[PDB]
């Protein structure tokens, strides 16, 4: 699987039949249809004790990994029940500023999308969580092009070192708190992983308020390669999946 013409999103259902399931992601958020739900609790992000370890190019994106052997970087509150631990974060981006996000707001597409992945500690490890309907919590944050994001610069400078598939780099003392918007107002719905195996185990929480990155910041993303070192160069762009049918599900808002 990939994002090309022959192994792209439209073809995933062949090896991953859950591709046309009832709770696939991403989706389009109809802000006029979302239900204001007064019983949602504010989100609780505890990231001050976060420990980053490395960044790697997995051939379809780049992941920043965190030590999740203890409750160091956790998510709770909101629509969640129990504690979710930060295991890793990645992005989806486009070839142009006009596309890149997975989730769309009134059909509007953003330059990129940041996904903060967390797993339910009641399940003991990430592999068990992905077997549960309440196994993960993904924190989705939109990126728009304007002013630079001071806090994202550290990531951008290290991409040179993981240009190709399989590369990884030590990436310590990276504080995720630098990638958060001022507001924590959100939309939430039941969904899935947006990349194979596309397991229907996620509780999506999409921030209303986007973060702005500079054009040169995002330009650096477009320079990564899908391919392994020594292979024809395939630039790592448009690694996002098209919006799926909502099918009955309801999108709720905390505002
Ligand atoms: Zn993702």
């Amino acid at each position: 699987w990939g994002y090309g013409k022959h192994n792209g999103p439209e073809h995933w259902h062949k090896d991953f039949p859950i591709a046309k399931g009832e709770r696939q992601s991403p989706v389009d958020i109809d802000t006029h249809t979302a239900k204001y739900d007064p019983s949602l609790k504010p989100l609780s992000v505890s990231y001050d004790q976060a420990t980053s370890l490395r960044i790697l190019n997995n051939g379809h994106a780049f992941n920043v990994e965190f030590d999740d052997s203890q409750d160091k970087a956790v998510l709770k509150g909101g629509p969640l029940d129990g504690t979710y631990r930060l295991i890793q974060f990645h992005f989806c981006w486009g070839s142009l500023d006009g596309q890149g996000s997975e989730h769309t707001v009134d059909k509007k597409k953003y330059a990129a999308e940041l996904h903060l992945v967390h797993w339910n500690t009641k399940y003991g490890d990430f592999g068990k969580a992905v077997q549960q309907p309440d196994g993960l919590a993904v924190l989705g944050i939109f990126l728009k092009v304007g002013s630079a994001k001071p806090g994202l610069q550290k990531v951008v400078d290290v991409l040179d070192s993981i240009k190709t598939k399989g590369k990884s780099a030590d990436f310590t003392n990276f504080d995720p708190r630098g990638l958060l918007p001022e507001s924590l107002d959100y939309w939430t719905y039941p969904g899935s992983l947006t990349t194979p195996p596309l397991l229907e185990c996620v509780t999506w929480i999409v921030l209303k308020e986007p973060i702005s990155v500079s054009s040169e910041q995002v330009l650096k993303f477009r320079k990564l390669n899908f391919n392994g070192e020594g292979e024809p160069e395939e630039l790592m762009v448009d690694n996002w999946r098209p919006a799926q049918p909502l099918k009955n599900r309801q999108i709720k808002a905390s505002f």
